């Protein structure tokens, strides 16, 4: 049975760890792929680490869109190798969903100016996208978003340093039904994390152009999309400045480069995961800011703690429970940490948010190079 | 279906060889994880064997209460590897049971003054529960028990060494639906091994404070619990006295720490299982003492052995196989043992029980290390 | 339910990647057999990749036609791994197929002079083909091709280098229900590629004697056959001469020894995979004739690179998808690339037939020798 | 469904080649286990190949009747190694097989004069059986025989050099329901092979006593049974005197020591599968004696080669395909060969009788030692 995506995501309080790989550290032993941009998507039976290798493992000589990348995929928490991983597309950027009957795979793979999306749904190829600005055609790394079938999905074409192109995809059963350009100007989305809210879908992005908050574009099913940036003065991405005004526009300070991740929208509130770091791609944590959707003051309500100043993180994503999977009546939030060591590799971690007690730590890597 | 939990322990006259992983035989050259506490569950399908991996392989230079360690899984008897073990929780302490219908898996992580408990049911995030004495909050690291679709564990927080708090959870569906606090001066309970028995728990546990004789605490479904000591001469805990006059206080004598194990009520009866060694872990023999759950002296009536005297043992547990597994009109209850070598890693073997014919052997780790 | 492989093929204006699965790359470190005649083949769940070990794996001491080869099979784009393979059959030459219920395995053991055909139905032994002219007796290595039930093969007996016996087989639930010898002289067929398409079979196949185009036979499910030459002076096969003027009869310049590949016959249209150069196996592309079949011109209108000319490339072969995989309503035509390094041991490469729009690259095998 | 077991064996012409797992060439390298004492046996699904594991890999210095040995399974041609091998008990001698339901696995361990043979249905221990003589408790090393949900084996307690006590088992759902040990003096069974043929069992085993032909046992579900020897004057133990006029009355002359073998009853024809070389276990044949099982003279009519002269071999059994896995109308008489290298392990190849065209070849282990 289809997901129905209607209903809405339930308040939580706290962020409860699910998954934890421990990739490096097994992988100076055993035979564990080097991966990167790793992230998480649920069917209606069990959750999945989706990531994309090099084609090549640790501790080997073999160790950024290159043809040899390839999107796999593990069962959450066990580590990323040859002999227990399932091949899903050739890909050097990748999306991944579960309708509810089968999992639609998203690969890109190609040159710079000749990308082309690979569309797979249960295996089989049913569509392609060609690069329409030919500078690098890439997507979310991270799950699409499913209401009622339909699975959705954000595009980016053209430069990552300044104006590009942005369009919105619905997929019905691996087919593009219908498509849309965002009118956008002086905004830039890089590396979408969308998640489905009440028959909507909220997507929060990489401005690697001239912000240092998050961008964000929400639409409905019929893809008619509203824009924006997240104006809390918390700003999310890395590098940033330190917490001051915030601003709905683009905040320059900073706002070169960036890195993948996320935020929940809880009507004017917001739940912010970003770096401790306002420099480096170090520490994260949770901060629930319960006007910072909307509003520009600095003060939040809720910190807690996932990953230490001190340890490497890296790229974030959201995913989500559906209650087809849970039992709920609502959408349950979740979200993925990278944590990147070094050749360069990456393992995983993962939270979900829950209303009951939490306690704040860091679970790094703890690989020791 | 529920396991229904109402039949009695069917009565056993000896105890048959079930399982044998040659865990660290086997890791001299494959690629098998370092490993504690490990634990037997069964479905109505299979048993499995639960392990507290340190996120590092046996032979790496990766090899109590780190962020890196995981409860992970593997069917009975294999090794546990990286390319067959399934994820289960991130926890320095875990439990984990099935009532019939998905697995529910406790796992606890997080700082020693702030741990926090995390139940899962079929792998989706249903409950925690957060230190209330924020001194190490900890779990059986055996089995827990399901009678009619809830789940039944005992938690201990505070001091090792002293008088410390125990709370007795009812769980359904991974949710908790009652918990109680045992009112028990002068009473320690660690590490408990618990078993269904006709819709009852009983639990026997650890006195690491000063007991070399074993805690017990049996409850209903409503958690009204009984409290005592097993009044057996023959002393179950390590280290401990010279077999003599027992008592059902606490034992003083060599009754400072201990080590996790079992024992099975039957009337007045009680089956032992205990290290040979009265000063360290080796070895491991079960007695069949026909008073003595009640009555103080030293005499039993069947020794059979399981670990000889020479070889390592470590961390003892019950588990139990329901009649919806194997068919019978009794549930049979069984145990496994942790043979511990050293690194610090562990391999197990697991017996059950029967009414036909048996032997003594020592079915030890073999490791030459 | 039986594939009816009444369908027609698609047609398609490209080729979209398919599968990738790094093999050596991966194999300088993990344990990855040595394989050579790689091909897929799908059932109505998902594709598989079977292929011929050595019995030895790479980097080891123990890496034509021994008594060690065997045909394995994974699922498509992993690894080919001792601990993920499933074994087929003992083999030197296979073919395999999927009717719709259960896999087909055709595997041909012994001598030279004495070579049998092992047919399995679900792993069970259901017929055997001896040899009929005591000279190494040999099949596709790619796919069978199965309509309504019965499953269809060329075998060759006979010399390599002059005129050979080649029959056709039809395969009911793995047992032989009628054979006929093709009276085919001047005629040379290796290792045909054959595809169903409207209850028809096509078969295009490598001359190894004296042609430099490709052979090919048509057959309805009576085996009444028809033969002749791709009459394209878009020469197929390697080592062949520059393009020019074809015939359809065998082209003769360079026309000693080949390698196996495939056709698509599109009405008088064919689209032509073939490697870039004309002396090596390097480089691979699909060329569009849409006159190819018949006309004896060298012009075409489509041509898609594969893999670059200073790419090692290797055998080709041809696979399809039928309806009761896709949900379509035509037969998906696809094909794979052996990429051979050297041990001597090869990775693939598998692309589908689209009518979306695609791009042309190098997916080579990418190993570091 | 159970498996009836009343079809009769059909005839057969020869021995088609079904599997060959490579096990030590793939150690060489891969993790792979030291095996000993293989064995095949097959649910109506699948067949799986049961093995001995020392607990230990190959390349490793960890590598008769210990307590580390287990019983493990594989499925049927894939290399016995720790990340794919389930396990099924602890043994160091064992017969499994499946009647149609679940599996049944029997396995010995413990001491030379307190040895236990445990019985399990579906992984449930069900029963055990004591050692009745107190001198080395063992069984079949082969597949027991299933008819009509009833499994039988033999077993032999006793001096292995001289007279000793033999049993025959029918076992329901892992219970043993009759048990009756055979009046048999002057002869000697050892490791027997047994098949279903027609609701009756026979069994041929090993004479280590003064036996270089091969006792057997037959009887019906009722245990009602009758002995005899293998009159044939081609001998089918290892070690034997070179063909001369047999006898079935046990044959003195290089009657010690001896080999684990099989045989199949035809009327009164037999099928022999024995070693070529009569002072060692080199090679491998198979021979239609049209009269051998009553005939006492050394003439036969077909001989098919199996292992090379020059090739190690070992032990060899039968196994069964019953109609319910084939869809036949008969039982599918098949067997294996352990090839024995030496550390000392063992790979195993697997042939199946049918009446279409075969070939001898030499299918040795072929690991360059
Ligand atoms: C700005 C997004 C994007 C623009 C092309 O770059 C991604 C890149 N994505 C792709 C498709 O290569 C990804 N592999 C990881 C990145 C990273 O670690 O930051 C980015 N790299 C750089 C140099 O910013
Ligand atoms: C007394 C129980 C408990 C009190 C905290 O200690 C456990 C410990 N449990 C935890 C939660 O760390 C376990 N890993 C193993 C132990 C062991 O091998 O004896 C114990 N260690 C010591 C130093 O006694
Ligand atoms: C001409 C087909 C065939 C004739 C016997 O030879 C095949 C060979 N097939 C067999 C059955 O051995 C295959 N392993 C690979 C080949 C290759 O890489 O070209 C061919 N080898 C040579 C020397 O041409
Ligand atoms: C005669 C059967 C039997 C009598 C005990 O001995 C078996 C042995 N079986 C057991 C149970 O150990 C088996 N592992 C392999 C043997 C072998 O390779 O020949 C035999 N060994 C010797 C020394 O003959
Ligand atoms: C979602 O829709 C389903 C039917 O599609 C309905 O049963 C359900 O109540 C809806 N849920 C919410 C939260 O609106
Ligand atoms: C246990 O309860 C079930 C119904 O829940 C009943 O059928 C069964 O007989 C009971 N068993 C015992 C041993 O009381
Ligand atoms: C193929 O045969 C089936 C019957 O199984 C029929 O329904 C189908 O329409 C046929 N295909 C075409 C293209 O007509
Ligand atoms: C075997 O038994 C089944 C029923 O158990 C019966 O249908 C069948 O005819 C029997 N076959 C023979 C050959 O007796
Ligand atoms: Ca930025
Ligand atoms: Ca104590
Ligand atoms: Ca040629
Ligand atoms: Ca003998």
């Amino acid at each position: 049975v289809k997901l129905a995506g209607n209903s809405s995501l339930c308040p939580v309080s706290g962020w409860a760890p699910l998954s934890k790989d421990n990739s490096v550290r097994i992988g100076s032993k055993g035979d564990v792929f080097v991966i990167r941009e790793p992230f998480i998507s649920c069917s209606p039976l069990e959750c999945r680490t989706f990531f994309l290798t090099q084609g090549a493992l640790l501790n080997d000589k073999h160790s950024d869109r290159s043809p040899y990348r390839t999107l796999m995929s593990v069962p959450i928490g066990s580590v990323p190798s040859p002999y227990n991983a399932r091949f899903e597309s050739i890909a050097w950027s990748a999306s991944a969903c579960h309708d509810g009957i089968n999992w639609l795979t998203i690969g890109i793979t190609g040159p710079d100016n000749g990308a082309v999306a690979i569309l797979k749904y249960n295996g089989i190829i049913t569509d392609t996208i060609k690069s329409w600005r030919n500078n690098i055609l890439r997507t979310q790394e991270s799950e699409c978003a499913c209401v009622n079938g339909s699975c959705f999905t954000v595009m980016t074409d053209g430069p990552s340093n300044g104006q590009a192109s942005y369009k919105i995809f619905r997929i019905e059963k691996g087919k593009i039904v219908k498509s849309v350009e965002m009118n956008a100007p002086n905004y830039h989305y890089e590396e979408c994390s969308c998640y489905p809210d009440s028959s909507e879908i909220t997507c929060v992005c990489r401005d690697n152009w001239h912000g240092s908050n998050r961008p964000w574009v929400s639409f409905n099913q019929n893809l008619e999309y509203q824009i924006g940036y997240i104006c809390s003065g918390i700003f999310g991405d890395n590098p940033r400045p330190n917490d001051k005004t915030g601003s709905c526009g683009p905040v320059s300070s900073n706002g070169a480069n960036g890195v993948k991740g996320f935020s929940f929208k809880y009507g004017n509130g917001v739940w912010i995961g970003r770096t401790k770091s306002i420099s480096s791609r170090n520490g994260f944590e949770m901060i629930w800011d319960p006007n910072g959707w909307t509003g520009t003051d600095n003060n939040f309500s809720i910190k807690q703690d996932i990953v230490g100043i001190n340890e490497w993180s890296g790229y974030s994503g959201s995913f989500v429970m559906h209650p087809e999977l849970t039992g709920l009546d609502c959408i349950v939030p979740c979200f993925w940490v990278e944590l990147i060591r070094g050749w360069t590799s990456g393992s995983s971690i993962s939270f979900c948010g829950v209303n009951s007690d939490t306690v704040g730590w860091s679970w790094p890597d703890g690989a020791e190079l």
